[PDB]
């Protein structure tokens, strides 16, 4: 049966519960376990009441995004299709209860500090079911550090990191993350100068320009392992592809059109285009401490500048990673 909330959040792990992040599917939270960083994503399931303008998922809805979350934290101890570019995962619960005082009070402090789009999770009853995942402390998000990267040189380092995680993904699980908006890209800080991948038994290595991407958030992701999908249906989702004032919302309707509406193929070619999405974001929404006046930084700029206008005619983040420019 499912546990209390004081097994996965005993009093100083909920004590030092910090929001992080939040969506449609629930809230995320970073804190101490073990003298280690840790971020808690909770969805609530298997209720009746709307949650942030949606119904809750049941137990057999949710599994998908376990299954994925599990295989892709594997792929940093695997040989032939290895990443770390993904997230590790701790452990998943289930929880039953009503929320923590204590998370309630770091949800209103995020609300105060930052504001929410979610509705403030204290109407669930003390039968209230949960799934827990917690995940590795992946760093800070993109987003939040539109101003903050060094140079283009950083940028580079990032979208070849991104492009080879989901290169390794794809050959080894036929994966597409679906929603690789800028929130779901992590960085940290790091002293190794390259990083290494392998590619169907080929090792390669990226200079890390000091950080380590992590992608994480696969409510949307899809993949499968011997002729079994696994994945979100999305078919019947109005919202989903009627936003606007972002690239990002085109990505949906763009992802529809190239999979023409059947989530459970596999269609890589949605990985091209959240990786043109985030390369777009680098050129335009984004700010570097050293700017592109020397020639080399220049030559830097042109070539991401070539990729975003040429990447789109690649069907797979492995044709990218293997064949442009940028990353030869
Ligand atoms: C939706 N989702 C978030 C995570 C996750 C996993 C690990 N970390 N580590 C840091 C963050 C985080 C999330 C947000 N905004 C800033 C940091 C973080 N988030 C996993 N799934
Ligand atoms: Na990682
Ligand atoms: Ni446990």
């Amino acid at each position: 049966g499912p546990v209390p909330f004081s097994h996965c959040l005993p009093t100083e792990k909920l004590q030092r519960c910090e929001k992080i992040g939040e969506g449609v599917f629930g809230e995320v939270f970073q804190t101490i376990a073990d003298h280690t960083p840790v971020a808690i994503k909770i969805i609530a399931i298997e209720g009746p009441d709307l949650v942030n303008g949606s119904h809750q998922k049941t137990f057999e809805e949710i599994l998908p995004e376990i299954i994925i979350s599990k295989e892709l934290s594997l792929l940093s101890g695997e040989v032939c299709n290895r990443t770390e570019g993904f997230i590790g995962l701790n452990s998943v619960h289930c929880v039953q209860g009503s929320y923590p005082p204590l998370l309630l009070k770091a949800w209103d402090h995020y609300n105060s500090t930052k504001g929410s789009a979610n509705d403030r999770p204290d109407f669930f009853k003390d039968d209230q079911l949960f799934i827990v995942l917690e995940f590795e402390f992946g760093g800070i998000d993109l987003e939040q550090m539109r101003t903050k990267l060094s140079s283009l040189a950083t940028a580079k380092s990032i979208l070849h990191q991104l492009t080879a995680s989901l290169a390794v993904a794809e050959a080894s699980l036929r994966f597409e993350h679906r929603d690789l908006h800028w929130g779901n890209v992590l960085l940290k800080k790091t002293s190794l100068k390259k990083l290494h991948y392998t590619l169907n038994g080929k090792s390669s290595t990226i200079p890390s320009c000091g950080l380590q991407v992590s992608i994480i958030d696969y409510t949307l992701s899809r993949l499968e392992r011997d002729g079994i999908v696994v994945f979100c249906d999305v078919s019947m989702d109005e919202d989903l592809f009627t936003g606007d004032g972002d690239y990002q919302f085109d990505i949906y309707r763009l992802m529809k059109k190239e999979n023409n509406n059947r989530w459970g193929e596999y269609h890589p070619y949605s990985n091209v285009l959240w990786l043109h999405y985030l390369t777009d974001k680098m050129l335009k929404q984004m700010t570097f401490k050293t700017k592109c006046n020397t020639p080399a930084m220049k030559q830097i700029k042109r070539k991401i500048q070539e990729f975003h206008r040429t990447m789109l005619n690649f069907s797979s983040a492995t044709d990218l990673l293997c064949q442009h420019s940028l990353f030869k």
